Formats: structure tokens, C-alpha cells, sequence
């Protein structure tokens, strides 16, 4: 289409969520999705967690799993409407462009230009484009036999090819100790513990979730993962990746060498922020990403959600949040402020790891931590302040959590405040 | 005192008068309310540092008046305003002005704030343009109270009055501050006491006026200028502890130096009103500081901010706040038409300019950039091999040159070839 009320670059959780968000607010509204990927919408937890404990031989084709079953997808390719028919259906719809880039944004004539050469004019702009898996410099230097056997998980087809590949190799390497390389290692641990295969885990933290749980809770996952067979490797900073009689040789700076078969490198994101330059849209030195306000708002009739987006929590400061329900909460609140909502963002995202903890906040290991065990919570603080708390192992006390956060108390005593989350008798307070 | 007004301006100065102007072009029957804590209605600030010091007239401090052609500091005559208990009825609407209130508290969810005496006022968009207040030094605020209330932060018109009352009772004023304010003052207090045969002294922690923000030629020669009009200039002079010793104000420098002195005029900087922010839960700058807001000077749905406590995002020079009295007006008049769904972003420059005798400015005028000055003359301030600021020494009517030049962002081979536009055909400096 050449014009289009709503447009949304990126098609991930994010644009999905605002395009049902504005759906539900204006019934006929006209939305077009535009994503350079080839795929529909979809959900991206699954692929590295639900999809490799499926007992259906055909989840590599179907994309189907177990919560009930359903699809990561997040609608049948039916709900869509075609793009050719979006300016002219009736009651309007969604439509999605599939294998388009975005790659000119221009702000004062309200106008993309495609790869293409394509231009589209909107009324209304989200970018929710994402970001890229980053990659190691000592991996940037190696040679192609290196970059040829090294996957940035990410996509289904990242899925697919390392399924295939861990069906076809005896050593996989993952190097990152956050969420990603963590649940790859126990998926690929399982599917290994089977098999006779070998996987490997190192990173640069003292533990699994380094830098997102304290110390000791740090440890426990660590241990976790060793449990399900994975060699994980702490205190690992990568020096050098070459070949070695065709294997694959990692030699650590601290002088240890690993020799595997494939790597997968599981490294932090980077935002897309490409249509910046041409847009004129400012991006944050600090955090990253687009700068937009509470609202999620760059400009007039821009607003940026996701991964990929630096917005202004009024409680917790400037921030970006690279999670799941973190891009369809922002994803729903854009789409709402694009129907005019003016809500700032104030429902907090949270995010969950079944091993299982809930969380919300500031989760960062790096500021002061208090943890109450009877289960038990973890209080992140900041000037005396609760600024992100980790629920273990506790359960239907988020709105607890909630309140807290947004009450923005100097507690006098935690231990009163572990009482919310009942833990009352045989405490133990833990200090970082 | 409205309790429901469409267009609320925070703050009864330059950028707030300007937005009233651009919001009333733009919507002839506009109703703004202007919300000012001083008593005094909108006027302008600079001829409190320089004309209504050179003025003929023994009555200017009752008067208010100067020459350039006379006029006012006010930016209108009284009678253009309307009343605010007659804003929401009069027909095709006006501006009004609540002298004497000041905006303590801001809730933005219910567009709703609570002045200093209770009333609360609802709006449809709203301005924020509190400026600032003048900084103090950490050495006068450990003083007793016998240093502070011989001391000056010279901002409004009452700071004129009790200073020009000061400098015409005492013997020596000691002016703490190289910067425009302080050197205006300097001049300003010179000549009054070349009169009487009184002292005038100028310390400041750099190498010369306006170090900050010119290069060191051209700051040793306003250091000069300063000098020849009596004043004992002290420059690189920090200030450790400041006391009374024989009723008699004494500054002692870190350096070992000691100043005796009568009065005390501090002008060592501004620091951004963002009261408001914390119970508008709106977001400030921790390194310019300020509001944060876009490049169209937008903070929330509808709340923008302008002038000196606005931080603003320019999309050609980058993050920036700017503290003087062209750009209060610029922004304000963005902000008003921003107010009137212009949606239009920060892209016409604002300037300013010193008569020294004169020179004009554009951009990120900051000695702590290189420069590359060519001699009349043009400085260029350059960041990545560009050029983002511009200083026109002794070189008039050329300004929409320099705005071109800092609007088209190249990266130049020869900036000889540049200060041919300038009419600049030579002594090349750099720094
Ligand atoms: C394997 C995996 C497992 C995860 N598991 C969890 C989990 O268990 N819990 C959790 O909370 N989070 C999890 N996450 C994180 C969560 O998936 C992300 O927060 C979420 O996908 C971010 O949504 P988004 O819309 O911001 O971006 P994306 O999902 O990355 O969508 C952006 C889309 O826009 C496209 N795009 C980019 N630039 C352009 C352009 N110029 N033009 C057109 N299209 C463009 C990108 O190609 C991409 O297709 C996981 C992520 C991965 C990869
Ligand atoms: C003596 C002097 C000389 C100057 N000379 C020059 C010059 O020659 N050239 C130049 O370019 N610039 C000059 N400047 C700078 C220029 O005057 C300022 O940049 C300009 O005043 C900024 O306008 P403003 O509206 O942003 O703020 P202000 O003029 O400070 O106006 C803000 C007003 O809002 C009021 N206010 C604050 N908070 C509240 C509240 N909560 N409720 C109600 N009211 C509130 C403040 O009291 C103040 O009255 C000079 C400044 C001074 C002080
Ligand atoms: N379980 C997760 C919680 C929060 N953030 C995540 C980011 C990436 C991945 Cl793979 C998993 C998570
Ligand atoms: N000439 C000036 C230019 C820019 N900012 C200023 C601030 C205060 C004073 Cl007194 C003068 C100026």
C-alpha cells in the first residue's frame, strides 16, 4: 500500500501486541505490519525451551507445543488480511508484509521507503524492530570455518539448523551464562544425556544469572544445569576461537582450551536502531535503543515498544527491558497512546524462569540485594528503596510485588515486608 | 483564579510571554493563563546588566525604561492583558497573568495543579517555563548570615534595584563569575564607581572572561575590555572561605590571595527550577540538566517545556540546554505552536550576541571544543572534522550564512575556504 492509518515496523511480539491493541480500540482500524523476516508473528520462548522437549517427531516442522497444545505463532496466517486488500476490506484489519525491510524513516513527510523502493505514508508509527544477537570479537576474527560453525540463536531457523545440529555433532559449546545460554544448555544437556554427547557452558560470571541474581542463588542455578549433565565453565573470557583437526579449539584467557564441534554464542542483544540516522530520532548512549518518554513517544506520531526501546519508568528511572512480556505489555501500550490513550507506562512488565522464580523490577545484581528465605524474596534495593524483587519459589503474589514497586517506600524493616509474601517463622537474611 | 483554563504557561518570563503570543497567532481565541510567582508581569532580563545601568534618567529603577529608540522591559503594556477572573469569558479570549502565585505541585494524569495558596487549576496543555535560579557558592552558604546578606544573585528586577541602591553607599563590590552576567556587571559596576571613585573587583577560576566559551585570544581580549573600564580583574581565583573581619567583607582565594571587599554579586552559573518534576513524575537531565524533552520540546501528552530549564534534543547539534534570552524565546514560540498541534521540531537556530564596544553566536559555542579561528573573523567550533558552532566576530549580516553552514553538517577540507563566505579574504588560529 502507498498509505496506511497505522504502521508498524517489525513484525514480533511487540507489533503484534499494539496491533491488537489498537484493533480492540478502534474496531476498524487498518494496520499494516512491515518485517524483513520471512515468517508471520511469533512467540520466541519456545524455541528454546518447549520445542526441544516435544514428543512429536515433526515439532522442527509443525511448531507446536505443550503448555495444551498450540503454535508459536501467534494467529493463524487466516486472522491476517492481505496487503493489496488493506486499504480496501471492509471493517479494516492487520496485514503483514513479510520479507520487507523498513530501511529509510522519514519523520516530517511521514514516510518508509522499503528495500524495494517502496514508499509508504502513515498517520500513526511504532518501531518495535528489536534487536540482533551480538557476537564476539574474538569470533569476528576468526575465519569463515569459525563463523560458518557458530549460531546466534534467535530465530526459528536458529532453532531448526542447531536441532539439526545437535543430531549430528558429538561436542556443542554454548558461551553466554544468561537466560539463553542457560536454557539452551539444559535443552541440549537433556537431549544429550540421551544420546552419549557432550555440551559445554562457560561464561565470564562466577555463575549462571550472574548478573541478574545474587551470589547464591547464582550458585544453585549453576548447579542446576550440572544436573542435567552440561560442563559448565565459569570465570571464562574468551581469547582466541580457531580450527584444529577440524574441530573447533577455544583457548580461554586464563589459559584452559576446549575443543568442541559447535559453537553457539548466546552473547547479549544489540537494538536495531539503523532508521535513527535517517529519521532524525535520537538513540541512548547509556541503555541503548530509541529514547522515547513514559508514554513510549519519540515524536508526534512515533512511538517505539520492545527490545528496542528506552523509555522513562516514573518509578524506576530510564530503562530498556529486553523480555517477552516487557515487549507485549509495551507493544499493548502503544498501541493504546496510538489511539490516544496518553497512559504512561506503569503495569510493570515481569518475566518467570520455571526450574521456578517469578520477577519484576530492576533485577541486577550489582545493586544491594536482601533476601528473606523461610522459598523466599529477594529485595533489590537502591537509596533504601525496593526497586526490583525476585519472587522464589512463592507464588500468587506478584500484585504483592506490584504494590511495593510502585509504592516506593523506604522500608524500616524487610523482614515485615517478607511477611506480605508469608514468610513468617525460620528466617534466614541473606546480605550482597 | 480559573479553576479550568485550555492553555496553562508555568512561569511568567520570556519563554512563557513567547508561547502566549505564538499560541494566540495560531488560535485567535486562544485563553492562556499565565501562572508567575514574581509580582512583577512579564519583562525582559538583559537591560537589567547593561541599559538601565547606562541610563541618563536618575529614575530608571522607578521607570524601567531605557534607549537603544526607548522603550520598556516589559513585553507589553499592562493593558494587554486581561483579567483572570474575565479569561474565560471575554470575547475571542486573551492572555491573563496570576502574579504572585507560584505552581507547587503538578499532577499529570488529572492535567491539574495546585498553586501556593490552594487553588487548583485544571488545563487541556501546558506549558512548563520556570527557568532557574542563580547558583551560590559552597563558601557563602557556610558564611554566617553577615556574608549572605551582603551577598548578590543577580537575576531579577529587584536584584537591580538593591545592587544599584549598593554600589552608590559602598566602596568596593567584589563580582564572583567570569562569565556574561558577571562581566556585564563588571563593566556595568565599573563605570558607576569611575564616577564616584569606588572599586570594582572580578574573580573567576578561569584564564580569562568567557574561558568557557571563547577561545583564549578572544577571552584575553574581553579580559582586556574589563580592565579598561576600571576593574580589577583576578582571574584564576577560587574561592576557599569568605568572612567579616572590621565589618569589612574578606575573601580568601585558594591560591593564598586575600580581597577585602564591602558587597559581594555572585554570578557563578544557573541551576534549572525542576521542582515540579518530582510530583509530575517527569524525567530531568542528570548532565545538562533540566526537563527532559524531545526535539519538539514535548515532556508528556500535553506538558511541554521551554527556555532555560528546558533540556531539549536538537536533531541536527544534538542533546543540548540553552540558557539565553533569543532561545527562551525561540523555544517558547515552538512550544506554542507544538501547544497548537504544529508538531514542528527544534531546527531554526537560536543566537545570541555581546556588543563589546560586537560579535554573534550560533550553536555549541564551548571553548572545550576545538577551534579554528580565521581573522573581523569567524571561530568555528568543530566535533568530528564538523561544524557545530559559529562565532561572527565584527561581521554583520551574514547570520543565515553560518545557519546554513551548521544546518547542512559537512565535514570541510578547508575552512579558509568557508570563511569566504564570510567575506573573510589572514591569520588562521587554532585551539
Ligand atoms: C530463543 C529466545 C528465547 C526467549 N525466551 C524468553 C523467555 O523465556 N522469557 C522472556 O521473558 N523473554 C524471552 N525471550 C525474549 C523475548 O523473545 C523478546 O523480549 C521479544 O522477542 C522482543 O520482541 P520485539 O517485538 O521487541 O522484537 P523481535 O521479536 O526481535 O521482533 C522484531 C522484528 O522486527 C524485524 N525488524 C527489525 N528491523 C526491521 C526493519 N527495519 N524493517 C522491518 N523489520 C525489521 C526483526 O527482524 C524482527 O523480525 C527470548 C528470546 C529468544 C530469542
Ligand atoms: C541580568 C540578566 C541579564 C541577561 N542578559 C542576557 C543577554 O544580554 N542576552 C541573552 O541572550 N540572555 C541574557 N540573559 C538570559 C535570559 O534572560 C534568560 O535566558 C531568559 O530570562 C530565560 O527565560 P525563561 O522564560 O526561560 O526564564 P525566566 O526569565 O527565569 O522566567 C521564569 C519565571 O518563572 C518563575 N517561576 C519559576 N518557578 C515557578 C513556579 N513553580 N510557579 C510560578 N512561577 C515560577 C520564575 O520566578 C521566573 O519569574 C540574561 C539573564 C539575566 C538574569
Ligand atoms: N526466562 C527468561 C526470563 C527473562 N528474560 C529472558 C530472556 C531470554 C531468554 Cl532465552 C529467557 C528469558
Ligand atoms: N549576551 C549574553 C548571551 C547569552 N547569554 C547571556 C546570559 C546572561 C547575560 Cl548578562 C548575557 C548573555
Amino acid at each position: 500500500p502507498s498509505h496506511v492509518p497505522f504502521l508498524l515496523i517489525g513484525g514480533g511480539t511487540a507489533a503484534f501486541a499494539a496491533a491488537r491493541s489498537i484493533r480492540a480500540r478502534d474496531p476498524g482500524a487498518r494496520v499494516l505490519i512491515v518485517s524483513e523476516d520471512p515468517e508471520l508473528p511469533y512467540m520466541r520462548p519456545p524455541l528454546s525451551k518447549e520445542l526441544w522437549f516435544s514428543d512429536d517427531p515433526n515439532v522442527t516442522k509443525t511448531l507446536r507445543f505443550k503448555q495444551k497444545e498450540r503454535s508459536i505463532y501467534f494467529q493463524p496466517p487466516s486472522f491476517y488480511v492481505s496487503a493489496q486488500d488493506l486499504p480496501h476490506i471492509e471493517n479494516g484489519g492487520v496485514a503483514v508484509l513479510t520479507g520487507k525491510k523498513v530501511v529509510q524513516l522519514d519523520v516530517r513527510d511521514n514516510m518508509v521507503k522499503l528495500n524495494d523502493g517502496s514508499q509508504i505514508t502513515y498517520e500513526k508509527c511504532l518501531i518495535a524492530t528489536g534487536g540482533t544477537p551480538r557476537s564476539l570479537s574474538a569470533i569476528d576474527r576468526a575465519g569463515a570455518e569459525v563463523k560458518s560453525r557458530t549460531t546466534l540463536f534467535r530465530k526459528i531457523g536458529d532453532f531448526r539448523s542447531l536441532e539439526k545440529i545437535s543430531r549430528e555433532v558429538k561436542s556443542i559449546t554454548i558461551i553466554g551464562g544468561g537466560f539463553l545460554g542457560s536454557e539452551l544448555a539444559c535443552a541440549l544437556g537433556r537431549k544429550a544425556r540421551a544420546l552419549g554427547t557432550e555440551v559445554i557452558q562457560l561464561f565470564p560470571e562466577k555463575g549462571n544469572m550472574g548478573k541478574i541474581l545474587p551470589e547464591y542463588l547464582s550458585n544453585w542455578t549453576m548447579e542446576k544445569v550440572r544436573r542435567e549433565g552440561v560442563k559448565v565453565m565459569p570465570n571464562a573470557i574468551v581469547q582466541s576461537v580457531g580450527v584444529s583437526s577440524g574441530k573447533l579449539l577455544i583457548k580461554l584467557k586464563d589459559g584452559r582450551k576446549v575443543e568442541t564441534d559447535h559453537i553457539v554464542a548466546a552473547v547479549g542483544l544489540e537494538p536495531n536502531v539503523e532508521l535513527a540516522k535517517t529519521g532524525g530520532l535520537e538513540i541512548d548512549s547509556d541503555f541503548g535503543g530509541f529514547r522515547v518518554n513514559a508514554e513510549l513517544q519519540a515524536r508526534s506520531n512515533i512511538w517505539v515498544a520492545g527490545d528496542a526501546a528506552c523509555f522513562y519508568d516514573i518509578k524506576l528511572g530510564r530503562r530498556r527491558v529486553e523480555h517477552h512480556d516487557h515487549a507485549v505489555v509495551s507493544g499493548r501500550l502503544a498501541g493504546e497512546n496510538m489511539t490516544g490513550a496518553a497512559k504512561p507506562y506503569w503495569h510493570q512488565s515481569m518475566f518467570w524462569s520455571d526450574l521456578g522464580y517469578e520477577a519484576i523490577g530492576l533485577v541486577d545484581s550489582s545493586l544491594p540485594t536482601v533476601g528473606v528465605f523461610a522459598k523466599g524474596v529477594i529485595f533489590y534495593l537502591r537509596d533504601k528503596v525496593v526497586v526490583g524483587i525476585v519472587l522464589w519459589n512463592i507464588f500468587n503474589r506478584m500484585p504483592i510485588a506490584r504494590k511495593i514497586i510502585k509504592d516506593g517506600e523506604q522500608h524500616e524493616d524487610l523482614n515485615e515486608v517478607a511477611k506480605l509474601f508469608n514468610i513468617h517463622e525460620d528466617l534466614e537474611v541473606l546480605f550482597q
